[PDB]
Parts: structure tokens; C-alpha cells; sequence
């Protein structure tokens, strides 16, 4: 039973609704079970949209984002709490702290190095918390296909390869990841 | 011959793979590093791919940067060091140190940390954090997944063409270093 989870994801919507709805779900999953959001503090793409999911069904928001980042990812108005960070590492160290595990929905660059880098911490033991995907419409077939890769040339261990839970729907996600152990 | 770098970071780990064309191409990158009188900057290990690439360039006469976490020693190194080790706290500071030392980055096939670390680097050129080339050795078509994902990333949305085209590609050492000297 988790009280606190980071959402990964950018300042991009998709070109398909497809990801906004799975944004707006997962938003919802949280929320029915009372669980409180850390994301990076955008206000547009997914993360707006998950963040003001959550935060107008009464959760609490926290967002984290370094200080030259924000003209670029905050426009309009927040809602909920933002955190302002120095730096990329800053952002990194403090979203991984305040959260209990970690969810990536689709996105680009910046959603996968954050997802990479919590799977890394895990692989190394530098925390036990759960990470996640919501894998949209197959969006995430190719890294997960690059990760079996990594354990067939010997690189990744056939057990590290368990580390990331994944589904294709915030339900089958959550439920899958509040029973891995 | 010829080149734009004198620093190069290349992430990769402490397994070398169970076929012997991940160690060759370690080996090709090494040659092609000292071909063109270029250093090495890397996470300081001396096992797996770490250890051939530092090897071959510290024998062929060029300068070696190990930059490694002091608890990843005990794990990361064994028998002997490759080079000069800088020792850092923690995995960011070791990530910001690799990227202060290095003028590009190039990827060798490896695990989640090393994946890690390229899509850091990646993020942080999209982001005109620096401006500094990017290469992965798609080594048998090891990273084919990798360059896929960004095509879905490109097709869905999520990355825009000219973000793409930051992350340079290739089979072999020598045409990687080809293209990254051309890189714009």
C-alpha cells in the first residue's frame, strides 16, 4: 500500500488521445486510492495533466523542477506544490526521496533516462522501490524488447530484468504493482 | 589522424557479454580512440567492457580518466586499476564529473546504467544543457530496440524531429567516429 508515487512523464501530450487518457487514469488510480503524487512540476503535456487529476481529486500534488527549467515546463497556473531545485541531479535525488516507487508513462528523452536511472538504483540496491510502466498502445514494446536483449547478450541479469512492472492500463498497473514483491 | 576530440566518455559496464563481438568491438573503439590521439574518459572499472576499452587505450599511449563512486570500487575493480581513478560520493557527482571531463560521449552496448547514462546525455543535449555529440556502437544491432523506441518517441509525439538526429549511430567503431566527427 503505497502514500506517496513519482510519475514520470513530459511536457508532450502525443499526438493520439490514447496517452492523455492513460494520463487521466492513472491520475484517478491514484486518487481512488488515496495515494499522493511527485512528478516534475510541469503544467503542460502529461504531466499537467496528471498533476491537476490528482490535485483536483483532492491529493496531494508535489512537484520538482530546477530553477533554469521552469519557463520551459510551468505556463498558465499551477495548482498544488512546487518544489525548485538547483539542477538535473537535485531534481533527480529529491523526486526519488519523496517517493515510496516510481511510474513512467510515455514520453520522451527525459521520461526514459529518469525511468532508467530508478531502475539502475534498484539493480544496484541503492533502494527497493517498486518502478513501473504504463505501456500505452505498446509505446514501451521497444525498450522492454531492448531490455530481453540485454539479458540474452549477458549484460542484464535474467532476475534484474524483473525490476520493471509493466501493463497496459493504470488498473492492471496498479494492481500488478501493489502485489510485487 | 585528424580529429575535432581530444576527450571522449564512453559508458559502458562490468560484463563483457557472452559473445566475443561485444570484447571486439571494445577493442575497434580503443584502436579508433588512439588513431586519432583522443583520451578516455569512463566509470573506472577494470572488468567487462570497461577493462578492454581502457586497456587497449592505456596501452596504445593515451591518457585514461576512471571516475568511479567510492562504493562501487570493492565491486567495479579488480586486480589492478586502468589509468588514473578520481574517487566521488555518489552517482551524481560521477555523472557530472564524466560530463565536465568529456567533450562527446559514446555508448557501448551494456545494462540498465549504462542506458542510463546515454539517455542522460541525450536529454541534456535536447535540452542545450551542452552541446556536446553523442554517439552509441550499435554493436550486431544491439541498440536496434533503442533507435526503435526513439522512432515511436518521434511517430507518437514525444520527440521532435530535430531531437532525433541528436543521438549518432553506427555498426562499427571506425564508421561511429566517422560520423561523429561530421556531427552538426
Amino acid at each position: 500500500r503505497f502514500r506517496k508515487i513519482c510519475v514520470f512523464c513530459g511536457s508532450h501530450s502525443g499526438h493520439r488521445e490514447v496517452f492523455s487518457d492513460a494520463a487521466i487514469e492513472l491520475g484517478n488510480e491514484l486518487v481512488k486510492r488515496k495515494i499522493d503524487l511527485v512528478y516534475g512540476g510541469g503544467s503542460v503535456g502529461l504531466m499537467g495533466l496528471i498533476s491537476r487529476r490528482v490535485y483536483e481529486g483532492g491529493l496531494h500534488v508535489l512537484g520538482i523542477i530546477p530553477k533554469a527549467l521552469m519557463p520551459i515546463e510551468i505556463s498558465g497556473e499551477t495548482v498544488g506544490d512546487v518544489r525548485v531545485v538547483a539542477d538535473m541531479h537535485e531534481r533527480k535525488a529529491a523526486m526519488a526521496q519523496e517517493a515510496e516507487a516510481f511510474i513512467a508513462l510515455p514520453g520522451g528523452y527525459g521520461t526514459m533516462e529518469e525511468l532508467l536511472e530508478m531502475i539502475t538504483w534498484s539493480q544496484l540496491g541503492i533502494h527497493k522501490k517498486t518502478v513501473g510502466l504504463l505501456n500505452v498502445d505498446g509505446y514501451y514494446n521497444n525498450l522492454l524488447a531492448l531490455f530481453d536483449t540485454g539479458v540474452e547478450e549477458g549484460f542484464i541479469k535474467p532476475g534484474a530484468r524483473n525490476i520493471v512492472v509493466s501493463a497496459p492500463t493504470a488498473k492492471e498497473l496498479m494492481e500488478k504493482m501493489e502485489e510485487y514483491t
